[PDB]
RNA sequence: UGUAGAUA
């Protein structure tokens, strides 16, 4: 029986097993649930660098077999941690040629994310130079999009320009990404971390198909990120459009959240535009909104976010309609969360 | 009364 089967039998019998004992058994240990846990715990608890170094040659020699293994990927990740700096460059060399495949794999992509989280900028750039070859497909991939998001989070903006240029590669790319469950997160991460020179054309593409993106199940989060991370002009354009089309935006499932974001993030003069649209003298828009399955939440958010003077206009506009509003689906509950304002 | 993203 080999070392692993012996060790798996009676762990207590081998309480003094060390990393340097593993030798050629590293691959078998690292792909085993028990063996991988042993390796990880020794790598975390050992005070002996030479013990830790002793399995590194076998990790390198078997890197392609370990990186997308259910248990082996954790062993590889240990050597990208702080404290294993001396091994980072050799380990990147061991995986670099297949990074374009690893980015799409569910275990290997965690190795790549760990590397980008920890290693120095020259090694990050080396990894990204391979991601370059598969970046469009990577952005829409359940696994690859997490590698791309980690890159945007952890690498200086000038070195993710190739990702921004992929968002801008054709007319429809930003739309395609914003309505994709994985691509939309890449767009959001870019809006959070890229420079305003990088985000300006990205935001410009979003504006061109604003209405469609704003009511998309994923795109509405992209638009909320524009409100938060865009320019004052971006918010003015958005608030002007929302105010001019307030009933339509408020009564649709996903775009209703965009109005709420405007009210949470907007300055008083933006809140004034939304309030004025809602109260404009059919019954006032704010009354119609309170009867609606989504817009009633937008009205509640308005009351919670605007100035006392702005609430005063809303109260004076709504109060005559309170009898008939009590009758609608949930209308008793809706006026109940507003009772504090109407007394 | 209303929304989202890969491991033992
Ligand atoms: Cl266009």
């Amino acid at each position: 029986d080999d070392l692993l089967t012996r060790y798996r039998a009676n762990p207590a019998m081998m309480k003094n097993l060390k990393l340097s004992d593993i030798r050629g058994a590293l691959l078998k240990f690292a792909k085993d649930q028990v063996g991988s846990r042993f390796i990880q715990q020794e790598l975390a608890s050992s005070k002996d660098r030479f013990e830790k170094d002793s399995i590194f040659d076998e990790v390198v020699s078997n890197a392609d077999e370990l990186v997308d293994d259910i248990f082996g990927n954790y062993v590889v990740q240990k050597f990208f941690e702080y404290g294993e700096e001396r091994h980072w460059a050799r380990l990147v060399d061991a995986i670099i040629d297949r990074v374009p495949e690893y980015a799409f794999q569910m275990y290997a992509c965690r190795v790549l994310q760990k590397a980008l989280e920890k290693i120095n900028e020259p090694l990050q750039i080396k990894i990204l130079s391979q991601i370059r070859h598969v970046i469009h497909r990577c952005m829409k991939d359940q696994n690859g999009c997490r590698v791309v998001q980690k890159a945007i989070e952890k690498v200086s903006p000038q070195y993710v320009q190739f990702i921004v240029d992929t968002l801008l590669e054709s007319s429809n790319t930003i739309y395609e990404m914003s309505v994709d469950p994985y691509g939309c997160r890449v767009v959001q991460r870019c809006l959070e971390h890229c420079s305003p020179s990088q985000t300006k054309p990205v935001i410009g593409q979003i504006h061109k198909r604003f209405d469609e993106i704003a009511n998309n199940q994923y795109g509405n989060y992209v638009v909320q990120h524009v409100i938060e991370h865009g320019s004052e002009e971006d918010r003015m354009v958005i608030v002007t459009r929302v105010s001019n089309n307030l009933f339509e935006f408020a009564t649709h499932k996903y775009s209703s959240n965009v109005i709420e974001k405007c009210l949470e993030q907007g300055a008083v003069y933006h809140k004034s535009m939304i309030v004025g649209a809602a109260c404009h003298h059919s019954v006032p828009i704010v009354v119609q909104m309170m009867k609606d399955q989504y817009a009633n939440y937008v009205v509640q958010k308005m009351f919670d976010q605007v100035t006392s003077e702005q609430r005063r206009e809303l109260i004076l506009t709504v109060r005559p309609h309170i009898p008939v509003l009590r009758q609608f689906p949930h209308g008793k509950h809706i006026l109940a969360k507003l009772e504090k304002y109407f007394q």
